[PDB]
């Protein structure tokens, strides 16, 4: 291939040496070369090197100010040299250039936007002192509309710009991080950059809060605008990093608690034993001796837990044979009368919580829909019982009752209802330092299981269709007192769709025998086909499908368990803050700013000053701290030699 | 007496380090047994409550799940708690969910309870015991010599 | 507390300036200080430092040959300054010091040993020219331990091997062998010895990487019959040397002497008529196919088709076309065809036995498997011969007595067929896709064998306690069966043998729950036995079989790291077993003056290229752009001196 | 204060017996990481750096005569038992002291060891 | 014991300073030293 240089040109025979002299830093040579004032021998001071660098821009690349000033005194064309100086972070070049078609910068980029991008405190302050404004973020050439919007959000989300041009940096970081998270859902092509921009805004608030020196400052930041008003505001904005901070966690634990392994469980049990004593004491007389003792959040939490374990006890005692035979339409027993106050209290709590939020963010969590289902089932149970009591009477053998009888449905719904009641108790694991992180990371990897169900159910339906279509013409019901696969002799596994759908579910656990594929005829070809499809379903679901469900759970457990302490602490503080107020200090069985601104801003000014100091004066080292030491030595040598002669 | 001979494994260069790392991925299993016990109790409290009104003992030589013809699997709490345990290994038959009556609605609810317990404990609970055990062996073998 | 100073003193008030003068690069001040101190001025030119550095030591830290020369001009104690210069990587100071109780070096360290530790070609050469020696490696245990590791560390440096070794290839093969053996007997210093063995293995590969022609590579591997040095490189287990791209490319040219369905059909067609090629080679190996079978790839294909035909004959032995049930029968027509294959396998194993002299013959799994299979076949033949001349006649098979020779012969034959079909695994290393999988599947198999030591202990512990409880309830009234292998399982725990049998089948859930019952009303022993069974079930699958796969995952990560050199080593070992003559007939059948100069020239060129590459691999790799900055200021200083 | 008191330079300069302060301070910096659970990931690391210092200090031995003097200070192996009580796994699992301990323990091939061990164990009553 | 401990601490201090000072970071020192030497020579001549 006889190659050639396509679409280019040649610069000159003279200006090459001038560019070389500019590069080498020779002051005299480039001074005499430029002395062709108004009479030039066809040498352009605006020559462009083959890589696009210009003589003015070459001096910027070495941040050597003497030739910069010499060139500026001859009115060389700048165009965008200020942007280059800002991008390369040279204070002297920006100072000099601030008072005096091809561009490698996007046309909507302004010097302030790029300066905020570089996160250099000095240049941003220098530009702000002159007076600038970034367009507000608030469609024909959509490629540059999204790029322009992204650029101004990156400049807005910079710690340097926020620290010197915000009324309240603790508030402009909460809102801007919130809208950056929700803006990554409407622009899915740039979701990896919008969400990584919001994550850096959450770190800014935590770092700003890390600069507190005394507990006097910390309690004043979180109490701004009844108690812990700003701390609850951070929880609303999902600021996990800000909330899970050791200095504020210590204060929160001090409020919560207001000893060894065998010295704490025993006293917890001892306190929990007399649950109904300092609950009636509260109603009788709210005195400091007993009425105010339950006001401690730790004591209140224990009272609500022991009162719930008591409910689970006589719930287990209602299935005993000791406590109304097999009679039709019976009256409630003595256990159910004791059960009723707990159900009524739970329903009252759910009712008073229902209108407190208006079903927004109230039913969206998983720990409220289950409760709603539980109370709905309990209400259905009591309604069915009271309906059956007034329209049914007389002692009749239980075997003779027709199915769908109201009593049978009532007890079935009651049996279903109390399974959820006992499973709800797993939500208390988040208060223990050992089962807390394990349970939080347990329900977070569970969301990845829900996506394999969408393919498992499709495979199940696909195989059930074929099995039913093959076997639906061989069903029989003579000589069979019992019918189905839930029988001693399974006979009709694949006769109907409803039976085929559940005979394939029980085959995962190996509870379906191999003779259910036989028909009462000498048809060996169809039997073999049915057995082959059953075995193929067994192979796919148990050797392939379920083998790769665990193959990703450990590969997704790695990401979940990375930051598994922040999420657990957020859950624990959410649990804690629900016991800090008045209104819930009654277990369900027994329930049936002129100067404030002054102080806040004077503290915040010091906090911001410490943050910016630690960010600029303590980050030059993070190797680069000794690079300027050699420059200082060389400059001192040069000054001494020049001044001596 | 015969299970104490494993303590002598910490004298061989091959079986020594393996046994030490085995005893350290055992405090993780203990933490994971506080969930299975609660699930077992929650499901037993429902199954026994549903099936306790159909207890029969007429014309049977034996009575319980450890029989050639299993029966009365969910009659009592003691039998319900230990019949659910044996179902992890697949030693409980499907016909134990039937009753001596034509109450097709309650049998379906009981079978659904049994299947829901089987799904949670065997493909949702025993699969994330391996996930955290494999992700804790990495942090244990770094300091194992 | 009140912090104080322990076991230390102060230096001086006048020597601080003297020690700072040599630190800040001054020369006139150090010239004046030593000149004035001639007549015992009590300045103690040999001072100390908070770090413990004398005046001469500092001049070596910041390399200043002029200050060093000025210091050595006066009478100053040198001590171990040569070792400090060698370790501090100063060629000028070493050259100056070479021709001219508290130490930081162990008493066994010599300048040559430390230089070989530093691995510098120039310093080692300079020391070697003057004449040095290293003691030959063979009461105080600590000192005798850190005196043979230092010798071996200095003896395994690539620079010293390339400088003072007659044949650097052999001394890298042997050194890695001795270092890997020493790691076994030296349990404390095992990581240190195994790292040096790996270093010597990479040196040979890097030295072989500098072959610029196919004539130089064909001269190194054929030194001292064909591929003589390549076979010797395998005896020493040099995986990196063998698995080199040029070596593999050369070997593939002798192996072979297109899409998948353009080669599978060709292979099937070639293997279809292996008897024809065998006959042609046996009657007249002149032109037609007497050399076609000699090609390694064609010989491999013909040997695979013969073994596949043998496996097909074992499948036809069970067909009902090929006999009644009579004691001591005459061999069928199929077994007559099977006999030559067994005889050929026995002959091959016999002729392979004496080459190794029973040493390292039983080293690999496949040779032991072959021995077991051949012994089983021989036992089958012996029993079939015995049963023909003594226990003859015809009788219904239901009336035969167990331990009959005709039954043991069939059982032994049946067991032998499993081993001969599992031998087909060893052919997987010749495939690019099934090859690496089989290597990773056999190196973690030894990982499993360590977890089976604890399972045996647990099984024995639980079978000790189950039988002890259930042995008093044994009964066999009205029972045609006795054990767990029948429809009504009974006496599961009545004896130790059946207790061990029934505790193994419970892993797969083949033991019912009613076997824990007794013909009595004792409902307390039944519950105890059921609890023992359940506890055994718990810690065998949920616990013990879950950590078996937890460590399998984390041992597969290390195995798969270097999994392409091991597979290629195995494939080369498989390939060269077909290169030589002898065993080219399938089992169905067969029943140095002008030589060293060229090698020396090639070795000289290879060593020269290796040193040329290694000087650039270190002197250049942000370190190369550090000497230019010093050269610029040196030129500036020289120019200023010249003008001034 | 604790982060400054655990610095190796201060211990090596202002301690009578640095082998004991690296043992005592490493113990009370480990149990202190439990009462102050809020700041625990940094207390545990502080205690870990006090354990490697002892191992590095004991790694400076040159001859076996001085090694047997360090481990026998204050019956036999009085300081090796003291390190085990303080859970200094790095001070105990060092090659030099491992090699010394193996000589006391023992005071051959794969088939030459088992066949001798079984013979010794089969004649233990005598 | 005190003598052995003194030797051990001295060797540890030497090793610590050698490892901390030397470890690219040492390449800075030889530049400053030569710059200072050239500067001192220049002042001495002038
Ligand atoms: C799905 N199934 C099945 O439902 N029943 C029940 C039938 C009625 O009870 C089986 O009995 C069966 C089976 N699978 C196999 O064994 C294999 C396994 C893997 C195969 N291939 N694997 C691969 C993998 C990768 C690439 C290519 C192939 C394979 O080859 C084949 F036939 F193509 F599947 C067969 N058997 C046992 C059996 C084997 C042969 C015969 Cl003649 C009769 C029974
Ligand atoms: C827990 N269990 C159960 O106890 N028995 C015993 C009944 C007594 O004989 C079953 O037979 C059964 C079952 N589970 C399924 O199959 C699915 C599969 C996916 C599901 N959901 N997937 C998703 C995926 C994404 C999001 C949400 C859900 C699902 O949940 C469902 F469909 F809601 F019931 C059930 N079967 C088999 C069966 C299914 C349908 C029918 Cl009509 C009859 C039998
Ligand atoms: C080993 N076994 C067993 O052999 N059979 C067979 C008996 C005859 O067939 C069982 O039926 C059985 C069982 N295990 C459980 O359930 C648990 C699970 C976890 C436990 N503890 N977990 C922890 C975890 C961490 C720390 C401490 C404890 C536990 O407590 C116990 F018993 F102590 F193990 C029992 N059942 C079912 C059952 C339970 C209770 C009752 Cl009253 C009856 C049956």
């Amino acid at each position: 291939p006889l190659r050639i240089v396509r679409a280019e040109s040649e610069l000159s025979t003279q200006e090459k040496s001038y560019l070389s002299a500019v590069e080498k830093g020779d002051y005299a040579s480039v001074k005499l070369a430029l002395e062709e004032a108004e009479i030039y021998f066809k040498i352009n001071i605006n020559c462009i090197d083959p890589l696009g660098r210009t003589a003015l821009l070459i001096a910027i690349e070495n941040e050597n100010l003497e030739i910069i000033e010499l060139l500026l005194s001859f009115n060389v064309y700048v165009g965008d040299a200020l942007l280059h100086a800002i991008r390369k972070e040279v204070v002297g070049a920006v100072e000099l250039l601030l008072n005096h078609q091809f561009s490698d910068f996007t046309p909507d980029i302004t010097p302030i936007i790029l300066a905020a991008h570089t996160n250099n405190y000095e240049i941003i302050k220098m530009l702000v002192q002159k007076g600038v404004s970034v367009p507000q973020p608030h469609d024909v050439d959509s490629l540059r509309h999204s790029r322009s919007r992204l650029n101004i959000y990156k400049a807005l989300a910079s710690p340097s710009l926020i620290a010197l041009s915000s009324e309240d940096p603790f508030l402009t970081a909460f809102q801007l991080s919130w809208e950056l998270q929700e803006l990554s859902k409407v622009e899915n092509e740039f979701k990896a950059e919008y969400e990584e921009l919001s994550h850096q805004c959450k770190h800014f608030a935590k770092d700003l809060l890390d600069q507190t020196r005394s507990s006097r400052e910390l309690e004043l930041i979180l109490n701004f605008r009844n108690e812990l008003a700003r701390l609850k505001l951070a929880i609303k904005y999902r600021q996990k990093e800000f909330v899970a901070q050791p200095n504020c966690q210590q204060l929160l634990a001090s409020r919560w608690y207001d000893r060894h392994w065998a010295g704490k469980l025993i006293t917890c049990v001892f306190i929990g034993l007399m649950f109904p004593l300092l609950s009636l004491c509260y109603l009788v007389a709210p005195k400091s001796r007993y009425g105010l003792f339950i006001r401690k959040p730790f004591i209140k939490f224990i009272c609500h837990t022991a009162s719930y374990l008591t409910f689970l006890f006589l719930l287990l005692l209602a299935s005993q044979h000791i406590v109304n035979p097999d009679r039709q339409g019976p009256k409630p027993t003595t256990v159910e009368w004791m059960i009723l106050p707990w159900v009524l209290g739970f329903i009252w709590t759910e009712i008073k919580q229902m209108w407190d939020g208006g079903f927004q963010d109230y039913i969206h969590d998983w720990w409220n829909l289950m409760d709603f289902v539980m109370n709905s089932l309990y209400l259905a149970t009591i309604s069915l019982k009271i309906v059956a009591y007034v329209k049914y009477s007389g002692c009749k053998p239980r075997d003779t009752w027709e199915m769908w009888h109201p009593t049978l449905v009532a007890e079935a719904v009651f049996a279903i209802a109390n399974i959820f009641s006992s499973l709800r108790l797993i939500s208390l694991f988040t208060a223990n330092s050992h089962l807390g992180p394990l349970q939080i990371s347990l329900g977070r990897m569970l969301l990845d299981i829900l996506k394999f169900l969408f393919i498992y159910c499709l495979v199940l339906l696909a195989f059930a269709n074929g099995l039913n279509q093959l076997y639906f013409y061989y069903e029989n019901s003579e000589g069979m007192t019992c019918k189905g696969i839930r029988c001693e002799r399974q006979n009709n596994a694949f006769s109907t769709l409803f039976e085929t759908l559940q005979s394939l579910f029980w085959s995962i656990f190996g509870l379906i025998s191999l003779y259910v594929t036989n028909v009462k005829a000498d048809h060996k070809f169809t039997e073999f086909v049915g057995a082959t499809m059953f075995g193929t379903y067994n192979v796919i679901s148990l050797v392939v499908l379920l083998n790769m469900l665990i193959a990703m759970m450990n590969n997704s457990y790695q990401h979940i368990a990375d930051h598994a302490d922040i999420e657990w602490k957020f859950a624990r503080t959410k649990l804690w803050m629900s016991y800090f107020e008045e209104g819930g200090t009654l277990p369900p069985p027994f329930n049936i700013n002129v100067r404030l601104n002054h102080q806040y801003q004077e503290v915040l000014r010091n906090l911001v000053k410490r943050y910016v100091a630690a960010m600029i004066r303590d980050a030059k080292t993070e190797t680069e701290e000794n690079f300027k030491e050699l420059k200082q030595d060389i400059s001192s040598f040069r000054y001494e030699v020049i001044g001596m002669m």
